[PDB]
């Protein structure tokens, strides 16, 4: 399954984060300061953009870090569908809000299934 | 070709990407405010060391996430030669500006190499 | 080694940056501003969690790009072991401190043990 696995996941990678990262793209403040809206459109994008990704970046760069010695698979399909799974959701929970409800979510994760694909092997 | 074109690829993500970093390196503001330049250095270095950046943490992340059960070939010669091909040309693209001319050639790549990268498998 | 050596490297990425990420979380600044802590916490976090991080986005992800064809060995446990080797050390290096002592270290290592495992190949 480290076949079906890495793959679902991935997808929702650049398209969670990068499905975002444009949608983000300037629907332009009414500009004159390059020289309500610029804070609270950036403290969304901004900050909706910066969520998306470090969620990733050791999460993903881990997700692989890891796999690159393929494991079993009856635990796999788990920790990887899980893997993602909150992710996803977890992604999905955090950007809407800003601040508790997922940086819990974030923790049992990245620390988790690291120290686990850490361990395992 | 999985095995040069991964490469040509890499070398450039630390290179343009990192080559670019240092380079950023506090030729120093005359430093005051720390307890016509800061915003407009800056405005090019911050600037500049995010989009080298991002621009490769999905696409070059994915840019594997992929290629790590590896494709065919006669596609992947293309879908890599033309994958690090634009975004190659594209940083040299969006780092000189800030604006318009890239965010759309960071769209078709990003976007597409990784929708197919994900269905294509 | 290929076998060891991408392991015990890649824990201290999601540990060190994020057994990090978190510790930073909000021991929060008695908050009035959303509507000498803030900055001087934040210039702790922000300017923390940065450098954790892409010390390894690159430095990582290249990190594998090179790996993905896995080297000789009798080389290999060096600048792998002197890979993280540094980055470890140097991630304890920089995040204490925020100028000098450690851009240093960030440059022999990314620019270097990059354009070798490019070169080598
Ligand atoms: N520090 C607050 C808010 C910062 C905030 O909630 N932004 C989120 C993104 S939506 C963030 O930068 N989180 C990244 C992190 O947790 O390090 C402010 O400056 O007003
Ligand atoms: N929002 C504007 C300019 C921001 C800008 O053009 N910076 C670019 C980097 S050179 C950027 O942060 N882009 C990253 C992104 O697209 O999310 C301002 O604050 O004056
Ligand atoms: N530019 C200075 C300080 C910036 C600084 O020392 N922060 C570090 C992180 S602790 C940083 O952003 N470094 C990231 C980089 O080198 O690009 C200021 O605004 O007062």
């Amino acid at each position: 399954n480290e076949v079906l696995m890495a793959f679902t996941s991935y997808a929702t990678i650049i398209l969670a984060k990068m499905m975002f990262l444009s949608s983000a793209t300037a629907f332009q403040r009414l500009t004159n300061k390059v020289f309500l809206r610029t804070d609270e459109k950036v403290e969304r994008v901004r900050r909706a953009h910066l969520n998306d990704l470090e969620n990733i970046v050791p999460f993903l760069g881990i997700g692989l870090l890891y796999s690159l010695s393929g494991p079993d698979l009856s635990t796999a399909l788990i920790h990887f569908r899980i893997f993602v799974g909150a992710r996803i959701y977890h992604t999905i929970a955090y950007l809407t809000p800003l601040p508790q409800p997922n940086r819990g979510l974030a923790f049992f994760v990245g620390y988790g299934v690291t120290l686990s694909m850490a361990y395992r092997l």
